[PDB]
């Protein structure tokens, strides 16, 4: 009777989630990119253009990867040659068309092996990075000026991040700002000199004879991190003359006294930029707000206008210090900051005003503020139902806190219970994408009333196929810990019959601030697992999860590899009393934190999983980046937290591998959690003498995400599970 | 009924082997280690005395890992801190104790971190290594001479070889030789300047922060490879004037033409070197004999001294040429070299006649000459019984070849079939070491008349240990491929009875000149197999194995990866049909070279296998040094054998490992097959989804071998064993 969820539906992608990626050019109009042609939508009627012919392009000889049309509608950015470096940098060569004169420009090209590039807010002026230097072109085809002449590879970069930076703050490679109407470009500069270098063999293709050694400047737990500075320069000003003028924003002095992190950047106003900067000791923050002065041409920042944010819980921020919304002129601001209660809310700032006014409270959190018009701020919370996993669109009204009025609630509450938003230039019209519990719906909406223009995407091709097959369901709930509740999750296999025991898989992640129990559907290796080979993959929210307040995030501060870890435990202890789950069947498996909490879980002697996988683990926190580590963990050294940093290696605890069937994963070109961590477990558990599974993925980093190395990895841990199952 | 010889019997040692380890001093006495003392022998009645007691050393502080006294007797070396470098290298720290007077020397003490230390052959001088540079001591007490000034880490090398020339060609880290006397240290230099650097991450014990980077000079098939030359200094005019004057011995011009390089040196007498020399194309070798020139103060190599020794069929020599063993008065010398027919045998040289004479033939093979006396000459061969497995010790009359008699044979025909032996200074007597079939027997000997002394060790403790454990047995036969026969071994389960069906593993080796077949007794990983899984090892020796002549030896010159493998899936094939082999249940597993063909034999798609473990192989042969590599591929260039280097990789065969089960096993840190070649491997195997098992061993070299990692592995790999085989 019907077939089920396989694991080659998983790998192969049969099944696939339709989308509608949009991308709004103004405040009523977004284009949307149709494999072969681009198009131009009008939010209001739903009529659409022809912006971009498929065929445009065809004898361009180069295959197109992505493309950037200018703010202008007049040029459009072509990237190809596109070669990969870390999570979001990589390196690309760029050809810019003329749709004014349906041209391909061929003058003053921007170099190959560009790291960089992206338009003004407005118009079409061009800022790129090559050779880790700063160029500004103000027309497509005019020569380019140099504004940095230090870049310097490894060592030197101007305007786009280095490797901490990139993955740990800025969540990109792109280290420069553009002002609202690009007279200003605002950008970082990262000095590694002294940062030391993680070095690995790169094999490369068969025909390398000699490995090549990959070194990238990165610091480890309390090694010397990198510095910053930052710079603003007038781009009305290049003219020619000489050499640009960047003008420096340093301090604050409270953060010049020791190590710190620039944070964010944000500008207010054409003349107003602020500035985050973090205290190497992450529990400490200050925000610097600077004015353009026409007449000194440099930028001040009031000590009037300093903002302080700390936390004597914790560290600052979800993983940094949230960003500033600043109304139209730029004289206040909302936040999202902790609550003196703990949980994360909407704070109104006066731009000189050192107190703020909390316009959101309650035991739930704000996730982030979505859009700012004068009448309205909107956000997104999990306030609804009170469940922590669900995520719903909010407006409230400014002049009355009172006032506010959820938006996504009762669109569909049966499958919708996860949304995300996209609104336009002015806010005028808004994008819902509902990702849970049902098949993802995307739907479009006017400010003005609030009501639903008409489905985008309704993914009803993929509900066709999916009825067609024995799918699994979730079951998203709690169970009671100390008086206080903490969700989980469980992909239950088809016709799930509570009479029957079921082996079940741990499914976990639980580093600081995550999620694994939430409303989103998702097509997966649970999907399969559940659906063919019926076991039931759980997932549980700990001490040390977010979006529940920092009594609960907080609780491992300067103690990771304890709580999460024991949280785990606790809840597969009562999975397995549950009636439907098989004690002598319960096994954990996880990815890079994942991977790390499921070693200690492995080896705390608690005998409650006869197996697990660990894929690219930390094993012990010294090995792993300063600014993600220190963040949690303090400095590694006896005055501080280095007593901890020693008790929480996974090697400690090799000799109780003895009582379970382990299988030890990483990729050998792993940037980001080092072979090392891994080389490291596998020669603690020789030493204690405890056999184990190995597998190591020749040239794949942190994803193993190559087609091959993805299906290879999936295959042999199914392998694995069923063995330890059946 | 009684137990088995369990894996943990093997891992834990339970069952040993007794040695009797003995150092010649002269031709009367011999020093035998007793764990605590050292004490000398009188070989004639057996006697003995405490040479140095256990006791001596207690308040040293240090804990002495070796040790090393005078050809005098006055002195005694001693070794501690030692830290081992690559097969044979290592770096230590040196005292010396003086016996005349009791007392442990002070003063110019030899450095710490020496590379290699040597006393000469007669006396108490010394010659040590530190920092690539050469160092004399006329004394033990006195300043040492420095005799070099060019040392550089990685870079230039005196009196100690480089990666490949230790591994390849000399099997050892000392590159100086003392003359007879002690009045000449002839010593060779390495510059490896332009010798690429092989790089891999070492990640040390849990507190390095960051791994690191080891880089070491090695020269892959077809780079550029390391410099020599050689020289000769006078340790009796060091006096103390200025710098040593060292005098190059160069050429010969048929080798400065191209790549070439040094590979054996011998003296002859106390003013007569000779040198081997041997072309990069390594089917072609010169030896030059150079005579000290009293009055030049200069060596000169008479050309008229000079033996060409070349192949036709494939390299020269079983890994180089062989070495030769001079008359007393230097003019003449006896070398094992390949016959007319293609089997290896000693032939007489006059220094200044072109053309020698055979004086042993036969389709047998002389595997050493171990003693020559102006009498007699004695070595070792396979000529008994006609098997290629076995060794005996032999005496050729040196006035008429046709008296030769065989001293081992036998002893004892049906315990001892391999032989090896120890001659004292001057051949008046001699230790026969037995190691197979039946367990080790140590006898001593006097060659005046070859009667037996006495018995030195018989294992007879550990014998009435293994009578109480169901072992296995050993058959060593041949079997027939095109006309010519092969020989195999199989290690059989206890109590074997044909009338059932056995799994069956094929350990294999498999390289150029070896030799798997043999009647040597062996307490390992097969034993264990044998007697608690009643599993049947076998292995059989192929084309391009050992021994047995150049016809078969020869046989894969330039083919690397084609007949070696295939005469395994052969061999394999025919025991799948003797009746007591499961056809189901065959396997195969090697180390090293025998890595390499357990993968070229589970990617063949011949199908007869079902499982095979590969530990730390070879995968491509461009990957691999020069000196190993090229002397059976030639150069990796299109002109010359760049094609089958090209179509004997293990990754080409990658899609028909999706009919077996493999377990890839490498050490991270192997110095020698680097972890890179099994890398290459995985990558093919997951590039075109072929699932298999992997193990690393963070930090373990070639050998996987410290005392942890050894346990590990052959406990994974027993794991998978029985696994394949549905056991458990
Ligand atoms: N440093 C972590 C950064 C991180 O958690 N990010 C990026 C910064 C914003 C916070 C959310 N997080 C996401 O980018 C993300 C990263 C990794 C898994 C899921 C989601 C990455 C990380 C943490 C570890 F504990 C690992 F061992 C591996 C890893 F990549
Ligand atoms: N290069 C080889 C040197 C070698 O065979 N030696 C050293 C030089 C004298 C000839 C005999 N041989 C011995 O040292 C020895 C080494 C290894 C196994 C058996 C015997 C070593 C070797 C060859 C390979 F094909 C491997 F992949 C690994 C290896 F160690």
């Amino acid at each position: 009777s019907r077939k089920t969820y396989t694991l080659t539906d998983y790998l192969k992608n049969t099944y696939r989630l339709k989308l509608y990626s949009l991308r709004w050019i103004s405040d009523h109009e977004y284009l949307y990119k149709q494999e072969n042609n681009i198009l131009v939508f009008n939010a209001e009627y739903g009529n659409s253009s022809v912006f971009l012919e498929n065929s445009t392009f065809d004898e361009f000889g180069h295959s197109i990867n992505d493309y950037s049309i200018s703010p202008d509608g007049q040029f459009i950015l072509l990237e190809y040659n596109y070669v990969k470096q870390w999570r979001h940098s990589y390196t690309a060569s760029y050809d810019i068309y003329d749709l004014n004169k349906r041209q391909l420009i061929t003058e003053e090209r921007i170099p190959n092996n560009t790291q960089w590039v992206t338009w003004s807010p407005v118009g079409h002026k061009l800022a790129y990075v090559w050779n880790n230097d700063i160029y500004v072109k103000i027309e497509p085809n005019l020569p380019s000026y140099r504004i940095t002449w230090t870049g310097k590879e490894d060592i030197i970069y101007n305007g786009i991040t280095d490797w901490v930076y990139e993955e740990e703050v800025f969540s990109a490679y792109s280290a420069l700002w553009w002002s609202p109407n690009g007279t200003f470009l605002a950008y970082a500069q990262f000095n590694d000199t002294e940062v030391p270098l993680i070095e690995y063999s790169f094999y490369s293709d068969e025909s390398l004879q000699y490995p090549k050694t990959v070194r990238v400047p990165y610091p480890k737990a309390g090694a010397v991190n990198p510095t910053v500075k930052f710079f603003v320069v007038n781009t009305d000003s290049l003219s020619s003359v000489t050499n640009a003028t960047s003008i420096q924003i340093t301090a604050p002095a409270s953060m010049l006294i020791g190590d710190h992190y620039l944070c964010d950047v944000t500008w207010a106003t054409q003349e107003r930029i602020s500035l985050q900067w973090l205290r190497r000791i992450q529990n400490y923050s200050v925000m610097d707000i600077c004015d353009y002065d026409e007449s000194s041409g440099r930028w001040n920042c009031l000590v009037a206008r300093q903002h302080i944010e700390m936390s004597t819980t914790g560290w600052v921020g979800r993983f940094r210090p949230s960003e500033p919304h600043f109304t139209l002129d730029g004289n206040s601001f909302y936040k999202i900051i902790s609550n003196e209660e703990g949980y994360r809310h909407i704070c109104y700032f006066q731009i000189d005003k050192k107190d703020c006014t909390f316009i959101t409270k309650g035991t739930w959190e704000v996730i982030g503020i979505e859009a700012l018009t004068s009448d309205y701020l909107y956000y997104i919370s999990n306030e609804y139902k009170g469940m922590p996993g669900g995520r719903n669109l909010y407006k409230i009204q400014l002049s009355d806190y009172t006032k506010v009025t959820c938006l996504s609630c009762e669109l569909n509450p049966e499958r919708c219970q996860y949304y995300s938003v996209s609104f336009s230039k002015e806010a005028k019209y808004y994008q819902l994408r509902c990702s849970g519990p049902g098949l993802p719906l995307y739907t479009l909406h006017s400010s003005v009333n609030d009501k639903g223009l008409r489905v985008l995407e309704d993914n009803s091709a993929l509900d066709k196929m999916l009825q067609n097959v024995q799918m699994p369901s979730k079951k998203l709930d709690f169970i009671i810990l100390n008086e206080t509740k903490f969700w989980y999750q469980m992909i239950l296999p088809p016709h799930f019959d509570k009479s029957k025991k079921y082996p079940l898989l741990l499914d976990v992640y639980a580093g600081p601030c995550s999620q694994k129990a939430d409303t989103v559907f998702r097509l997966n290796w649970a999907t399969y697992l559940a659906s063919t080979e019926n076991i039931i993959v759980a997932s549980f929210d700990g001490r040390g999860s977010g979006y529940q307040g920092d009594k609960i995030m907080h609780a491992i501060n300067r103690r990771l590899g304890t709580f999460e870890v024991e949280d785990q435990i606790e809840a597969a202890r009562q999975f397995s009393k549950m009636g439907f789950v098989d004690n002598k069947r319960i096994a954990i498996w996880g990815w890079s934190y994942g991977g790390y909490v499921t070693s200690m879980v492995l080896g705390s002697g608690s005998g409650v999983f006869k197996c697990g996988i660990a894929v690219a683990p930390v094993s012990r926190w010294e090995y792993y980046d300063s600014v993600y580590t220190e963040r949690y963990m303090g400095l590694p050294t006896p005055e501080d937290n280095l007593d901890h940093y020693r008790n929480s290696t996974v090697m400690s605890r090799a000799e109780n591998f003895k009582q379970v069937e382990y299988l030890l994963i990483h990729g050998t070109a792993d940037d980001n959690v080092h072979f090392q961590q891994s080389a490291q477990i596998s020669k603690a558990l020789v030493d204690v003498g405890v056999d184990f599974q190995a597998m190591w993925y020749t040239d794949e980093d942190h994803g193993i995400a190559s087609s091959t190395a993805h299906q290879h990895i999936y295959t042999h841990m199914s392998h694995f599970i069923k063995q330890c199952f059946s």
